[PDB]
């Protein structure tokens, strides 16, 4: 694949014709450099936060974006724009609808509910 994010570079495969991969800067990982491995806070509203925070403000684990239950909600990993939104096979806090700060679905009794993430503002 290509479509390399976050300053990644599509490089061609050394042994195979017509294959490419993303060479990522060291702070990023993933097939598209889509995971920020080092960021510990969000900037602004965290609309483009891509770190690995995965706990809500009540100390509960976020549900994975590819869990059966999240797959039935508005925002999930099978969306056509899931890459651009940072929604993948992980349970990390995101902000696809431009709320005031990152959030994730959390299982609260019977239903998954949008809950704000524990992650702090870099400010």
């Amino acid at each position: 694949n290509c479509d390399c994010l976050n300053g990644g570079t599509c490089v061609s495969n050394k042994y195979f014709s017509n294959i490419h991969w993303c060479n990522c800067p060291k702070k990023f990982g993933g097939q598209h450099c889509e995971i920020d491995k080092s960021k510990t806070c969000y900037e602004g509203n965290g609309h483009f936060y891509r770190g690995k925070a995965s706990t809500d403000t009540m100390g509960r684990p976020c549900l994975p974006w590819n869990s059966a239950t999240v797959l039935q909600q508005t925002y999930h990993a099978h969306r056509s724009d899931a890459l651009q939104l940072g929604l993948g096979k992980h349970n990390y806090c995101r902000n696809p609808d431009n709320r005031r700060r990152p959030w994730c679905y959390v299982q609260v009794g019977l239903k998954p509910l949008v809950q704000e993430c524990m992650v702090h503002d870099c400010a």
